[PDB]
């Protein structure tokens, strides 16, 4: 059962360093998740206010490599244009901004709401 | 034409918690409730998309693949509801 | 369907569910009990955008390609994150609780 775990971390610690080794834009937004993690961590606010901005900018992350995983699937059935290659990275895109929209404004709110 | 049902769909839950008179955080949470929905049935979709993309033949991992998909977006929609009844119920307390 | 059968789904779901029941219980504020749950809960909907990614990539075969692997790994990466994040809003949240 804990056989399973192992495995599964190996398989994650991979996923991390590939796509940090593959693209300066994935290093560049993990330094940001990173950073903010640390300054939630540090600032005056509430526990519920530090998670907040914690998990916006964590699910980035989640979003981020969930649609990673889904353009690896793509370029794997080929370099072939083709309509449903088009549309599911443009589906998995777009979920990747919301994702980042969404962690920008709940961040401005928060802060702003903590006027510091 | 089933996806701007939905914009429509989070719209109405913007103007409703905008409307409702709660504070900053109970708003976050309502609306990144929503949002979420929003995201996982684009992840979904796009897993659909690469399903139909290999063929359109029957294949058990295709059936996985898309019930495994629809599964995740009822966990987000229950946790929506959740959510919503939870800070609604506490905000009329 | 086929899969709250397995294994692995069942032991990860009992664990969200758990986790859920345990929420429900505890005497916290609302916003509080909505941040225990939905934690637990995307732990759960990424685990099954997951699984739903390597059954795509079994269906394609079983030849080994490098990108096939990278699929798994990033859809496993994830699911990591989702769970550390738990952990952190569980242990943020409770610590200011006991
Ligand atoms: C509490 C925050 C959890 C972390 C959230 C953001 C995580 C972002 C990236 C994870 C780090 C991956 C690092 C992999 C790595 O450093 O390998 C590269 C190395 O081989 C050469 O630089
Ligand atoms: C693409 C943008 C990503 C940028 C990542 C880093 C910026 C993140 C947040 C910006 C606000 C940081 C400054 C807030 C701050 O440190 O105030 C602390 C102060 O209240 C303590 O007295
Ligand atoms: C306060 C410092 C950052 C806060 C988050 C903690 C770091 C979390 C994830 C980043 C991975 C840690 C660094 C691992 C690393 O340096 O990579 C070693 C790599 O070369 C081995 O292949
Ligand atoms: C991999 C990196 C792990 C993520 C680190 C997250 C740490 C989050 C918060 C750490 C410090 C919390 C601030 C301490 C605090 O809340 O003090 C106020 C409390 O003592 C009032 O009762
Ligand atoms: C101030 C008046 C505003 C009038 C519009 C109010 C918003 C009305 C409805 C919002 C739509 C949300 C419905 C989605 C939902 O709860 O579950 C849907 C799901 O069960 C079906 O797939
Ligand atoms: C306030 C309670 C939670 C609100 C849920 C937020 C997400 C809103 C809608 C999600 C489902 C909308 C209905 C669309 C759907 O999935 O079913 C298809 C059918 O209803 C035709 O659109
Ligand atoms: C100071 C760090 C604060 C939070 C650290 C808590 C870390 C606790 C558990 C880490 C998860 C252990 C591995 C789980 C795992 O392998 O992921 C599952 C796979 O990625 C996909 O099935
Ligand atoms: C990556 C897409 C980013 C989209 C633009 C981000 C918009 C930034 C701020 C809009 C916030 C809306 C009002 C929030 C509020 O009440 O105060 C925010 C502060 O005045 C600004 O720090
Ligand atoms: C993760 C998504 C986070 C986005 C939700 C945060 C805010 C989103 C949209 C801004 C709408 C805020 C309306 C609140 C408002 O209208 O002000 C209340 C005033 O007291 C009366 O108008
Ligand atoms: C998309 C979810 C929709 C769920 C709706 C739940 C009911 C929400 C509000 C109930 C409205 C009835 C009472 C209205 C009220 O007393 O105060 C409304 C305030 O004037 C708003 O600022
Ligand atoms: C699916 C069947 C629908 C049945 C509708 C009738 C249900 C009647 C009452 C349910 C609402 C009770 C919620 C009250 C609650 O738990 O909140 C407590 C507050 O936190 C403190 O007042
Ligand atoms: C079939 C059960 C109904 C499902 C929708 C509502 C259930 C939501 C949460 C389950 C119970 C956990 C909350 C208990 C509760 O309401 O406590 C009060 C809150 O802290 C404030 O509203
Ligand atoms: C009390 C705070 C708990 C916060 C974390 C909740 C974790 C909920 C579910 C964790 C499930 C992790 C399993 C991930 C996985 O893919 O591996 C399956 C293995 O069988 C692990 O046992
Ligand atoms: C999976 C088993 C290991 C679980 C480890 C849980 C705790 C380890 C790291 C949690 C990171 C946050 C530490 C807790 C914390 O920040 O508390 C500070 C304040 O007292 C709460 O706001």
């Amino acid at each position: 059962g804990f056989t399973r775990i192992i495995k599964a971390a190996g398989y994650s610690w991979k996923g991390l360093r590939a796509a940090w080794i593959n693209e300066a834009a994935f290093r560049q937004e993990g330094v940001a998740v990173l950073l903010c993690v640390v300054i939630a961590a540090w600032l005056d606010v509430d526990a519920v206010t530090r998670v907040l901005l914690i998990s916006s900018v964590m699910l980035v992350m989640i979003v981020e490599l969930l649609n990673s995983a889904i353009e690896a699937v793509v370029d794997r059935i080929g370099s072939e244009y083709h309509e449903l290659s088009g549309r599911a990275k443009d589906l998995g895109s777009a979920a990747v901004l919301i994702a980042i929209i969404d962690a920008v404004i709940t961040w401005a709110i928060l802060l702003w709401s903590h006027f510091g």
